[PDB]
C-alpha cells in the first residue's frame, strides 16, 4: 500500500478532513432520536438534540457528497455515552448533550448517534470509499456538576461500561479534582481546576488513568483511525505523554490536541506541546492569521508568509499541523458579503502544508457568529457553488502531488494583497498566486519559480479567475497580471524521484515498534532505514513507504533516513523520539525549595525522559499553587515504566543554575499504575 492509502492512519498529509457536528449533519434514523424535552424537531432551539447521527453521516458517504468534494476524511465529536439531563439555559430554553462533550461513560456510545454496529458501519462505509475516521475524545471532564448541588444535572456520574465509579459529590475515590473552577490565570490553574461546571476528571488517580487507557483501546479496536484530543492546555502535559504511549503501543493512529490560540497569541508551552507530547496539534496560528489577512482585515499577506516562516521553524512536525479556517467554536468564516474570501482561504489552507480540515457547511456558505450559532443544521447539499468545486479540484492535488503533502515553503512574490507561494519536495512543485484585493489588480514582475521551463494552466480551470503562465530555462516567470480576487495554482509532478521523505508517523515510539515512513523515490527493492547511523529491521518496502522496526538504540530524539538498494540516501527526517520504555505518569514532588523572585525549580534526571541531566530541558518550571503550594513544588512527568531513575532538582532563573547538594534521588517507576514520589529539597 502507497502512503496515500486510506489504511495509513499514522499520515494525514495526503488527505483533506472534513469536520462534522454529528447532532446537526443529517438525522439518517429518526428511530434513534431523543424523546422529549432533548429534542427538538423543528431544528431551531441551537443546544438540543436535532437528530443527525451516523447513518446520516453514512448516507453522504454512500450518496456521493463528500468523495464529490475530495474529502478523504471525516473528524466526528466524541462518540460516547453523554448525559441525558436537559440543563436550564436563559438563552436558548435548554441545554443538552447534543454536542458530544459531557461524558458519562467512555466505553459505550451516545445512543442518539448510534449503536456500536452503527459506529462498525461508520467505520466500514467510510472505508469502502477510502475516508478515514477521525474523533474527539475528551478525558479532561464527564459533565457539568455542582458539588454542593448533587440533583444540578447527572453530577458528572461516571461509568465503567454500565457500572458507576462515582460522581462529584461524595468523591471519596478522588476521582475528581475539587478545587473550584479555572480563571485561566496561569498553565497550572488552567489544569487542576473546573473548566466552567465540568467536573475535572483527576488522571493521575491510577483507576481513572487506567480506566481511560482502556476507554480509548475500546474505539481503536472499532478501527477508528484518528483521534482529536479536546482541551490539552486543560491535562498535564505528562498525563498526556502518558496516554500518547498507550495508544501508540498498541495501535498507532494520527492524533491531535485542541490548544487554543487567539489572534497574535504567543505560547512556548504550545511550542514544546506539539514537539514533545506524541501528537499533533491544531494549527492556531495558521487559523487565526488567515482570518486576520482575509477576513477581518488586520494583517497583511507579509503576516500570512511571516506565519508560515514561523510557524515551519517552531514547530519539529509542520506537516502534522492540522489547519482550517473556522470551526465548532469560531465565527463561521463566510460572514455576508463576496465569497471569494472564502474561497480563497479554503484555496490557500488546500495548498499550504500541513493536514487540512474543513468545517461542515464551509461550502454551503454557511453563517453563524458564535457557538451555537455556528452550529446550525446543514442547510443545503447544493454541489455546483464555487467553495465545493475549489474544494474539489485541489483536495485530491493532496494525495497527486507530493510538493503539496510534503513539500516546503518559499515566499515567490509578496506585497500587501498578494502571495505567490512555493511547495516543493525534490522536483515536484506547485505554484500558487492568491490577490486578495477584490477591486485591484497587480501586474507581477520579477517572478521565479523552480517549475520546469513550459506553459502552465490553472489547475482550478478559471474558478477562481486564475489564468495560464509561461517559464523560461531560468525560472523566470513572464509577466502576467493578478486579477481581483484571482487564485491560480500551478504545478509540475517529477517522473522520477530521488530517495526524499516527506513524513514519519508516529514520532513518539521505542525499541520494537513500527515506524512508517513516506514519501517518493525509496524504490521497490528493499533497502536501509537508519536511526541516525544505526539500521532498524525493514517491515515492508515500496516506492512511496517503507515500515520499519525499531533497533534498540540509546532513547532520545533521531534522525531517520533512508538508503536505496542502489545506495542513494535520502533527506533526513529529524526529532523522532525513541523512549526508554513503556510510559507510567509519576507525580514528582518537593519541599522545602525556596527560590529568588524570577527563578523556578525544575527536575532533572538519568533516563531520556527527564532529559538525561541537560539543564537546558529541564522538566519544568514545575508547579506550586494549587495540588501543593510553595516551596513545595510538583509537576506530573512521563517516566519509563519498572525503571529505577536517579534525579534531582534545580533552581534556575537566568543567573547560575543551583543544584540539589548530597546524593541523587532515586525511585523505581511503577510497572502499570500511576506513582507519586515526594521528596526533601537537599542542601
Ligand atoms: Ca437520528
Ligand atoms: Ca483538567
Amino acid at each position: 500500500a502507497s502512503d496515500t492509502a486510506v489504511s495509513n492512519v499514522v499520515n494525514y498529509s495526503t488527505d483533506v478532513i472534513y469536520q462534522i457536528v454529528t447532532d446537526r449533519f443529517v438525522d439518517g434514523n429518526t428511530s434513534n432520536n431523543p424523546t422529549g424535552d432533548l429534542y427538538d424537531p423543528t431544528h431551531t432551539s441551537l443546544k438540543k438534540y436535532f437528530g443527525g447521527d451516523w447513518q446520516g453521516i453514512i448516507n453522504k458517504i454512500n450518496d456521493g457528497y463528500l468523495t464529490g468534494m475530495g474529502v478523504t476524511a471525516i473528524w466526528i465529536p466524541q462518540p460516547v455515552e453523554n448525559i441525558y439531563a436537559v440543563l436550564p439555559d436563559s438563552t436558548f430554553g435548554g441545554s443538552t448533550s447534543y454536542h458530544g462533550y459531557w461524558a458519562r461513560d467512555f466505553k459505550r456510545t451516545n445512543p442518539y448517534f448510534g449503536s456500536f454496529t452503527d459506529f462498525q458501519n461508520l467505520i466500514n462505509t467510510a472505508h469502502a470509499h477510502n475516508i478515514k475516521v477521525i474523533i474527539d475524545f475528551a478525558p479532561n471532564h464527564t459533565s457539568p456538576a455542582s458539588e454542593t448541588d448533587p440533583t444540578y444535572a447527572e453530577n458528572g456520574r461516571l461509568y465503567d461500561n454500565g457500572t458507576l465509579l462515582g460522581g462529584y459529590t461524595n468523591d471519596t475515590n478522588g476521582y475528581f479534582h475539587h478545587y473550584g473552577g479555572t480563571d485561566f490565570s496561569s498553565y497550572e490553574d488552567g489544569i487542576y481546576r473546573n473548566l466552567f461546571d465540568l467536573a475535572d476528571l483527576n488522571q493521575q488517580n491510577s483507576t481513572i488513568d487506567s480506566y481511560l487507557k482502556s476507554a480509548i483501546k475500546v474505539w481503536l479496536d472499532m478501527g477508528i483511525d484518528g483521534i482529536r484530543l479536546d482541551a490539552v492546555k486543560h491535562m498535564p502535559f505528562g498525563w498526556q505523554k502518558n496516554f500518547m504511549d498507550s495508544i501508540l503501543s498498541y495501535r498507532p493512529v494520527f492524533t491531535f490536541g485542541e490548544w487554543f490560540l487567539g489572534t497574535n497569541e504567543i505560547d512556548v508551552n504550545n511550542t514544546y506541546f506539539a514537539n514533545e507530547s506524541g501528537m499533533s496539534l491544531l494549527d492556531f496560528r495558521f487559523s487565526q492569521k488567515v482570518r486576520q489577512v482575509f477576513r477581518d482585515n488586520t494583517d497583511t499577506m507579509y503576516g500570512l508568509d511571516s506565519m508560515i516562516q514561523s510557524t515551519a521553524s517552531d514547530y519539529n512536525f509542520i506537516n502534522d499541523m492540522v489547519t482550517f479556517i473556522d470551526n465548532h467554536d469560531m465565527d463561521r468564516f463566510y460572514n455576508g458579503g463576496s465569497t471569494r474570501p472564502v474561497e480563497q482561504a479554503l484555496a490557500f489552507t488546500l495548498t499550504s502544508r500541513g493536514v487540512p480540515a474543513i468545517y461542515y457547511g464551509t461550502e454551503q456558505y454557511m453563517t453563524g457568529n458564535g457557538d451555537p450559532y455556528n452550529r446550525a443544521m446543514m442547510t443545503s447539499f447544493n454541489t455546483s457553488t464555487t467553495a465545493y468545486n475549489v474544494i474539489k479540484k485541489l483536495a485530491p492535488l493532496r494525495k497527486s502531488n507530493p510538493a503539496i503533502a510534503y513539500g516546503t515553503t518559499q515566499q515567490r512574490w509578496i506585497n500587501n494583497d498578494v502571495y505567490i507561494y512555493e511547495r516543493k519536495f525534490g522536483n515536484n512543485v506547485a505554484l500558487v498566486a492568491i490577490n486578495r484585493n477584490l477591486s485591484t489588480s497587480y501586474n507581477i514582475t520579477g517572478l521565479y519559480t523552480a517549475l520546469p521551463a513550459g506553459t502552465y494552466t490553472d489547475v482550478l480551470g478559471g474558478l477562481l479567475n486564475g489564468n495560464s503562465i509561461s517559464v523560461a530555462s531560468d525560472g523566470s516567470v513572464t509577466p502576467f497580471t493578478l486579477s481581483a480576487g484571482e487564485v491560480a495554482v500551478w504545478q509540475y509532478v517529477s517522473s522520477s524521484n530521488s530517495p526524499l521523505i516527506g513524513h514519519v508517523g508516529p514520532t513518539m515510539t521505542k525499541a520494537g515498534q513500527t515506524i512508517t515512513i513516506d514519501g517518493r523515490g525509496f524504490g521497490t527493492t528493499s533497502g536501509q532505514v537508519l536511526f541516525g547511523s544505526t539500521a532498524g529491521t525493514i517491515v515492508s518496502w515500496d516506492d512511496t513507504e517503507v515500515k520499519v522496526k525499531v533497533p534498540s538504540v540509546t532513547p532520545g530524539k533521531y534522525n531517520i533516513s533512508l538508503k536505496t538498494s542502489s545506495g542513494a540516501t535520502s533527506n533526513t527526517y529529524n526529532n523522532i523520539n525513541i523512549l526508554t520504555g513503556n510510559q507510567i505518569c509519576v507525580r514528582f514532588v518537593v519541599n522545602n525549595a525556596s527560590t529568588v523572585y524570577g527563578e523556578n525549580v525544575y527536575l532533572t534526571g538519568n533516563v531520556a525522559e527527564l532529559g538525561n541531566w541537560d539543564t537546558s530541558k529541564a522538566i519544568g518550571p514545575m508547579f506550586n499553587q494549587v495540588v501543593y503550594q510553595y516551596p513545595t513544588w510538583y509537576y506530573d512527568v512521563s517516566v519509563p515504566a519498572g525503571t529505577t531513575i536517579q534525579f534531582k532538582f534545580i533552581k534556575k532563573n537566568g543567573n547560575t543554575i543551583t543544584w540539589e547538594g548530597g546524593s541523587n534521588h532515586t525511585y523505581t517507576v511503577p510497572s502499570s499504575s500511576t506513582g507519586t514520589v515526594i521528596v526533601n529539597w537537599q542542601q
